[PDB]
């Protein structure tokens, strides 16, 4: 896959990944307005996937 | 093992399993005095490793 990921991939990685109920901002030697303030400006995106992805099916096995 | 695989390792691996007792010498066009006469006089070494080798254990898996 090296060479091989391409930008419409990178452009949909984003737009069902980086969404709102995806996310948490956390800031250090900042006031909460100005972090709540930025989040309700420029942090509010939809569109995206839902729960924490397919759940993740154990099943065992060796790689050697 | 790329560029890793030793003269020596060549050397031994010829002088354990290149002997009389693991060979065949098959003609096609020769007349058998002629194949059996070279096999007596060059083709008899002995001095290597005995059976079919260490007995090949199943045990299943998969590779991905």
């Amino acid at each position: 896959r090296i060479g091989k990921v391409t930008p419409v991939e990178l452009h949909d990685y984003v737009q069902n990944h980086f969404t709102s109920a995806r996310m948490a901002l956390i800031g250090l030697g900042v006031s909460h307005p100005v972090l709540k303030q930025v989040a309700e400006q420029f942090l509010n995106i939809r569109g995206g996937l839902g729960l924490s992805g397919a759940k993740a099916k154990y099943h065992g096995g060796e790689i050697r």
